[PDB]
């Protein structure tokens, strides 16, 4: 089973899923960052204008509903969210599961006001899931339809389809070569082991080793605000609130990046992280490459993105606990 994605500003990318009967529609983002499914709920104030600005979860319009009503809250990195859990049908790429999910009765206009999406769907492992609800894929895996035990990851450029996920295998349709794998540090947390990272001609980073979180929810590349000092230092660019520029003009000229993952060199060009708005040396331009500091036990951590996964379609092996990459068609 396939889920199409649409790409908005090469930031987010979501798909939707159907929840009750009849369905209710939701745009989310598919997140391997995180285990929890979330929805905004009926239930939200108006007071919280990201709900009023979003599709609501209404429990007295779906007769599959369940109630359990546990409280929650999911903290990420850049916001955060609290309700209750409920109970109801899902429906994911054509496939059907029942699902525990959070209703979301609090959401902070900062950021979701500028969220495209309404939800997240945590396609972590139940290791990390908040309240220990099991994880929607494991739910569907215990269906025992899925050819294979892993799910695939393609996300294209902005364009003008804007993504796709793929349950149960992968889409040759959007990668080329074969994929190489590096296995996972430990279960129950999508990290891997990273040798290093080179910015140009010298792999001053992750020098003696670090970590590396396969991210499919994060927009960009990310690493510990004392490496992005490093890097960014490196490329000439300045920092700002929330994210590093260049003046537009050097953009084209910034150097490779490269991260090694697995005895294999994974390496990005400029215009693969930089957001090249303009070549005018009188305007600022964004870098997909930011500084993230993520908390234990899972950080510190690199948390590899939307940015790198447009360049390298990815697989997440559940069966043999690993991660598969290959160059994106």
């Amino acid at each position: 089973s396939s889920v199409i994605l649409t790409n908005y500003m090469d930031t987010q990318y979501y798909g939707e899923i159907g929840i009750g009967t009849p369905p209710q529609t939701f745009k989310v983002v598919f997140d391997t960052g995180s285990s929890n499914v979330w929805v905004p709920s009926s239930k939200c104030s108006r007071l919280y204008t990201a709900c009023v600005y979003h599709k609501l979860f209404d429990a007295s319009d779906s007769s599959s509903y369940k109630h359990n009503g546990t409280e929650l809250t999911l903290r990420y990195s850049t916001g955060t969210v609290s309700g209750f859990l409920s109970q109801d049908i899902i429906t994911v790429g054509g496939i059907t599961v029942t699902q525990m999910f959070g209703e979301v009765t609090e959401m902070p206009a900062l950021p979701f006001m500028l969220a495209e999406f309404d939800g997240v769907v945590g396609m972590g492992f139940i290791e990390q899931a908040i309240g220990r609800v099991t994880p929607i894929f494991d739910n569907i895996i215990s269906q025992g339809v899925l050819k294979e035990d892993v799910f695939s990851f393609y996300y294209n450029r902005d364009s003008e389809l804007g993504g796709q996920i793929v349950l149960g295998g992968s889409d040759p349709q959007h990668y080329e070569g074969n994929f190489h794998y590096i296995n996972l540090i430990k279960t129950g947390v999508w990290q891997i082991q990273m040798k290093g990272v080179s910015v140009g001609s010298s792999t001053l980073l992750c020098e003696d080793g670090c970590l590396a979180l396969v991210d499919t929810g994060a927009s960009y590349i990310s690493g510990s605000t004392s490496s992005i000092e490093k890097l960014m230092e490196a490329l000439g660019a300045k920092k700002r609130l929330f994210d590093y520029v260049v003046k537009c003009n050097e953009g084209p000229t910034l150097p490779d990046i490269s991260f090694h993952l697995g005895g294999k060199e994974y390496t990005l060009t400029s215009a693969d992280y930089v957001f090249q708005e303009s070549y005018s040396s009188k305007k600022l331009c964004t870098l997909a490459i930011h500084a993230m500091d993520i908390p234990p036990p899972t950080g510190p951590t690199w948390a590899l993105g939307a940015t790198f996964i447009r360049k390298f379609y990815t697989e997440f092996d559940r069966r043999n606990n690993r991660i598969g990459f290959a160059l994106a068609r």
